[PDB]
């Protein structure tokens, strides 16, 4: 239920740190890497995962939702925990894990602390084919392919607005407009 | 006890979208077709329903006491499949689903992915007479 | 855990209701009598219950710390559920009930919707004695014995100041000050 | 997963207090002391630990990373009674009982309510050296 | 575990009976007719269906392995236990229960104690088609094929012996052989 | 599924004894009166009651319907302390007890040992008109 | 605690057969082969392994500590189907499945009926160097 | 409710051992002591222990009576199961470990098989005092006290009937009597 939260680093730990959004001092345990580029003070965004029990209710937070979705699909196979999914996140890279967990290195994921011989292999076997779609190499988009465009179309002669107000206009009959795409359709308007 | 939820969509995403309410981003399965509906970016209230499982917590939005009216009715069965239910759901518009169910069509139902005919055949059965007139 | 909450009537119901507290529609079941009084669109506090279960969670709001009170005392026997709990408290008065749970009429239990024969009896028999310290009497505060006090002593003479300015000072030395025993000591030092 | 909570105490009250968390009323039982010394009317954060149950969610509030660890460790052995915890936690300040915890002292466990000489007997054994240095 | 056993009627019941085989008094219950028909103090023999529980362990005995073979078919749906199953079966006659549950008289099945209208619904919907290879006409072989063989062929001449001397050594080649079959064959090494 | 059990006391011993049944030594607890009446060395048969456990089996015989009955019938309460039930048939005697279960006196009941007046005082109001009347 | 059973076949029939053990039938559920092989009217030692369940006990019969071996060690798994653990034990003989089960050969187990590759291929990887040497 | 079996010993092992008591081959697990001193092929009885379980039942024998005891008393705690109590009482003599068990030597179980540090202790504040009437000393009868008498007296003269025919009289109006206070009593009637 609860996936996003905002709020103060209000105390960092081992494996552990708190989260005061609201007014609410939230504990999360999180990975290691994740954990360390923590520091206490400032906001920040965490992708939380709750988790019942029977005995109390528990939070894991993650960088991005990158993560957050490898610690789910972890737990998805029968046998690992929250404790293991964390290990292998806490260990290895999120993309070289998504690959390996694609095809199935049992012998680089025993190679990561929490290293489980027949886990890892359990853990690969199973996952094997069942991951991911958009999760081989974390989102990232690079520039404004908007302004982008224009920014080419200015240095191709094109004074700057002429352009600008043009890729816009492009960019509504058609919000999908990689610059490339984006910036031809324009000499052709611009001709 | 989530019933009603309303607030930013953070984020559409697949057979769910993440709803801000307050500092917190809540998550919610909800039916394609709403789903589809729904734009990201913008505010939107949503009639929930709050389950709770072995692992934990499951929300799931829709945008009518309708909807959630027929998804909740659903839940009661045996395959109590929020699948199959937001399956059901997705499949056949509240109407049709509440004149079906209740007229028992399971000649209609299969639609729904998951609902072989047995299910459906065997989930008009168990809601005979249990689709409330508002229809 | 949640015990008070505030926020709109949102959409009122048959046994529930809606409080858009936050910017979370929680829907919470509560008695008749109280539910009725509820009109939707205007702020309320509410003295919750939450109660886990198999399910989901479940939420039943009271019109006061009395009715919570024994809307958990209820439940606390066995076989008595939220349902029944309600009714009896849908059915007649909190101090009514206060009384007849403590005295233990079975016979005035049965007496109300979810009339429970033997159960009106186990409930009775199961409570008898174990109810209840402040709970006989709706506890409601009448007029500021401090003000009270000086009130009194400016209609017996003392101009009002002389009188408040030391009802406060004795209120100082001696917060617990009915207005008697406060007045009084007032024509002590206002001699 | 509350372990912080810091807002109003709406109304202190018999074996636990009401705090007030934006909007949202939160009940903690707590200790004794704590309770006494706390005062009602004012802010506080206490370090909470938030516990599930038949019937449902329980928080229990302190005043310390301290008090707390002492009472969630005493939670983890058989006589887990949050009751017995905070019997425990009321009758001896954390220092002597972290000392007495560790150095196993059941001649004074005692004092609490409810802990007879067997539960707290077998409650520092269970304990051995369980009681972290840090006291 | 246990399906079969064989012991004295020690003592009868409303819907149950002891039978005490080796010199343990085993408690089943049992369907009225079959219960009836049942009289203390004579050997009997039991299709018994053992059954755990949560407090203790059942025993259910039947007339023989067709009533036997429903009770469980029977116990086969969801929401059908025993006293149900019990019923039916204690209403109308197995093999016309057979064909019932097969067809799918989800209005017979109600037309008995035990009466269930959606019930009765669910049971059939359930069984349609599931239900039963050598069970819609209780098993009961007829004559001696092998000496009926015989009978005939001493009735068309052939002395006896010389009729049944081969009939045997016939069911020898060929175990299988109903009287026609058999007889027949006998015809031809009898020119 | 065992009822009646008819064989040889191998061993009285403190609240059972062994019954041998054709070659297997079976255990039974059972009420102090019959459980002293009851002559070792010698063959009995008694109306018995099978009751699983987490342990496991538990068997229970006694000397009639009679009895038996009467042990079965205060086993359904909630005090289904087959130790409280034996507890009662061993200080009560079955006409007394089902005259007194019956007409609920709770003002006897309390002989039995572990039968505070809250369990008998509860165990006749469960059973109001439970006991019948064969007495 | 049934390990063998020694007793006429009172009547081979399906899955199973009913075996005669002192005036008791006992119904035991075997391998198809054993099944076939096992001739009906005459006695009959079979090494068996009895299983509870929510339903209740189950036995399960087989000709030798061999069989019976592999059975309980199929058992242990997770597709712990004696179902599928019959389903094993009827297509492969008891040398080949524990070569097989051993050098973990899912390219043969698929053979039984409701082992697709997954369940095997999972099967295999449960038990690396489980079995036995015993072959 | 198993308490005793008697039947062959079908076939030993490493911890287990199978009684083929009437048709039925039994397992039960037994005390290496125990266990090693059973012969296949003997006939034999056995202080068995049923158990319930979550897949199946379980027995365990015992030697005598004493040794069964401490095993039911052993899982009598928290913690300790069928393996654990077996151990110790596989490892040290009952005697000596009923004494221990009553004393509290968490030293001296230690110093056995299933070695625990801690549960050794448990089990040891566990049952301090809780144990035990009549199990200090394997009960041992020793020479039948009655005849005992009498080859007594016959060799203080008496012609043994003599004193025969009187100490059996003697253990009809008085059944209990060491021969002791059996034999002295017979010189009185033996003036």
């Amino acid at each position: 239920m609860i996936r996003y939260l905002r709020g103060l680093v209000l105390k960092k730990e081992a494996g552990g740190f708190v989260l005061l959004a609201g007014g609410v001092g939230f504990f999360l345990q999180a990975p290691t890497p994740f954990l360390q580029a923590l520091e206490e003070g400032k906001e920040v965004g965490v992708h939380t995962h709750l988790l019942l029990k029977e005995e109390g209710l528990s939070l894991y937070g993650f960088p991005d939702e990158e993560n957050l979705a490898l610690f789910e699909l972890l737990l998805s196979v029968s046998g690992v925990g929250p404790k293991v999914a964390l290990a292998l996140l806490s260990a290895l890279p999120p993309r070289l894990l998504a690959r390996a967990l694609l095809e199935g290195d049992a012998r680089l994921l025993t190679s990561a602390s929490g290293v489980g011989r027949r886990l890892a292999e359990r853990i690969a076997l199973e996952l094997k084919g069942k991951v991911p779609p958009h999760l081989l190499a974390g989102e990232k988009v690079e520039s404004e392919a908007a302004e982008e465009a224009v920014m080419a179309l200015a240095a191709l002669g094109f004074k700057e607005a002429q352009a600008r107000a043009v890729v816009l206009d492009l960019l509504a009959q058609n919000p999908k407009a990689r610059a490339q795409d984006l910036i031809k359709e324009a000499l052709k308007r611009l001709r």
